[PDB]
């Protein structure tokens, strides 16, 4: 097991959007995120994924780019993205660029050029038919949008203004290469891959994930780019199993260092059914089949896991599998600990580490992402009321997780000075603050630092096994061993008292949101106990 940088690193996910405004304009942008370097160092992460900040019609918020090579105006220039790097590598901290290749924009100049003469050769660089199949896009209706300028349909898995990019064209790889080269060059410390599992996708034959060319192209990426350098590769998979991931990560294979598996996100909703019908709460013993078992497969040398609870397109962790009244600072920590001390590289997302949760929007004109607008217009016509909609959207949109980072309380958290702000602040931020975290040395924010020092300082986060042990349904306890030392994890995923059979000898506390001593000696844990000892 050759060890990297960032086998020790904690990674910090912004949402550039809705991190920090600087001018006013009620957006999040780059100088924002620099001016706040200090508190991430302080945090303690090595590398932040910072999602896209380029150039974009924003109909999937940067998820749809016109030019790979440009910053968003919205966001500010290459001068500031420049300085973040300078600034961050200042700090120990790398960026990881979001790299979204899968598709373009539909204002991308390649697919401006394909559309307008149909002959050039960037007509190839998408994909195109005149008899187009059943496939459907991500966000509704067919994957196949008419084009009545050229007289064909395109492919489009995710809006029409993404329309997909052809990975069979060898010409286009390059240029994706060539461009994945201009950001390395500029001192990136990795690329977070956008759907990468679906560059493998053969249409035709409706094969969208996990395509027989997958890996052959990942493995001409690794070589013709990132390969060389000693950079982080993440890549976002959702039709990965540990099979799979073993492919991905195993060094030997030349592809990725890790990918994020949504197998305990798929908890999140009726097994075969949308994500909007959506699980009320967590199947504890589910989890830990599920986690227990991508730890269990990927072994040291073998791959290497990812370890996150939420995203820009999940609901905040607190709201879908945590507690956000009574003990929803403990249960944050819970959670916290709970993931933090497995073996792989965490995901901190913005806010996260101060506890905070979904928003109570009111109504579909208060929501911003076309996945719940397409959703409920939908929706409508199917059988559903406004109110059930609202309710799925409340529970899963992916608005939840895009509110303005809440910093303090001043005007709009102190996120922005603007009137209103482009996505509504949370009115939980009077208590649900940045400054209130910091000030508090017992908060979220604190657990999650001493996790992150905890991994940069001690091999065993790494080099010790992973061993689930049998309790209670809503006890999540496992022990972590490697030569002569042994580390039990307990956490009770329960609002309630739940019991603790077990008889060990406490020699060390490592880190413990409540009183260890006393659970141990009377074999009961109360709502969301969490900590790890060292045993004998
Ligand atoms: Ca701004
Ligand atoms: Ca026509
Ligand atoms: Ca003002």
């Amino acid at each position: 097991m050759q060890k990297h940088w960032w086998h020790k690193a904690t990674v910090y996910q912004i949402y550039p959007k809705s991190f920090m405004d600087t001018n006013g304009d009620g957006i999040g942008d780059l100088k924002g995120i620099t001016s706040k370097l200090d508190y991430l160092q302080k945090l303690g992460v090595m590398a932040i994924w910072l999602s896209p900040v380029y150039d974009s019609p924003m109909d999937d918020n940067g998820y749809d780019i016109a030019n790979y090579e440009a910053i968003a105006d919205i966001f500010g220039n290459m001068a500031d993205m420049d300085n973040l790097l300078t600034q961050a590598k200042m700090r120990g901290i790398k960026i990881i660029m979001d790299l979204v290749v899968n598709h373009t924009s539909d204002e991308h100049a390649w697919f401006i050029e394909a559309r307008e003469h149909p002959d050039s050769s960037e007509r190839d660089y998408y994909i195109w038919c005149d008899q187009p199949n059943d496939l459907e896009s991500i966000f509704g209706g067919s994957a196949w949008q008419y084009d009545d300028k050229s007289d064909q349909y395109y492919l489009h898995f995710f809006s029409k203004k993404q329309p997909d990019l052809n990975w069979e064209n060898a010409n286009l790889r390059q240029k994706i290469y060539d461009m994945m080269n201009f950001w390395i060059d500029k001192g990136i410390g990795g690329f977070r891959m956008d759907v990468i599992d679906m560059i493998g996708k053969i249409p035709a034959q409706h094969i969208v994930s996990n395509g027989p060319k997958l890996h052959a192209y990942l493995k001409e990426m690794n070589a013709a780019s990132f390969g060389q350098h000693d950079l982080l590769t993440v890549g976002e998979t959702w039709g990965a199993t540990p099979e799979i991931a073993k492919q991905y990560s195993n060094p030997v294979n030349h592809e990725l260092s890790m990918v994020f598996q949504f197998e305990h996100i798929g908890l999140q909703h009726k097994p075969e059914a949308p994500k909007w019908d959506y699980v009320k709460e967590l199947n504890v013993p589910a989890l830990k089949t599920i986690f227990n078992k991508w730890q269990t497969e990927l072994e040291l040398g073998q791959g290497w896991n990812s370890l996150f609870w939420n995203n820009h397109d999940l609901p905040r962790v607190l709201s879908i599998w945590g507690n956000t009244g009574k003990y929803r600072e403990k249960s944050a920590k819970a959670l916290a600990i709970l993931l933090h001390l497995m073996r792989g590289t965490p995901y901190i997302y913005q806010g996260e580490e101060i506890g905070m949760t979904n928003y109570p929007f009111k109504d579909l004109n208060e929501l911003d992402d076309i996945e719940s607008l397409n959703y409920a217009k939908e929706a409508f016509t199917n059988g559903k009321s406004m109110e059930t909609i609202m309710d799925s959207i409340r529970m899963i949109g992916r608005d939840n997780a895009r509110t303005p980072m809440q910093w303090d309380a001043s005007q709009n958290a102190g996120f922005s000075t603007a009137d209103k702000t482009w996505l509504p602040v949370n009115p939980n931020y009077k208590d649900i603050n940045v400054q209130a975290a910091l000030k508090n040395s017992n908060s979220i924010f604190y657990t999650y630092q001493q996790l992150i020092q905890l991994r940069k300082e001690n091999d065993w986060l790494v080099d010790a096994d992973f061993e689930l042990l049998p309790t209670a349904d809503k006890v999540f306890a496992y022990l972590r061993k490697v030569r002569e030392e042994r580390y039990l994890i307990v956490v009770n995923v329960s609002d309630q008292e739940e019991v603790l059979e077990i008889d060990v000898d406490k020699q060390e506390t490592l880190i413990s949101n409540t009183n260890e001593s006393a659970a141990l000696a009377n074999h009961k844990l109360q709502p969301w106990d969490a900590f790890c000892i060292k045993i004998l």
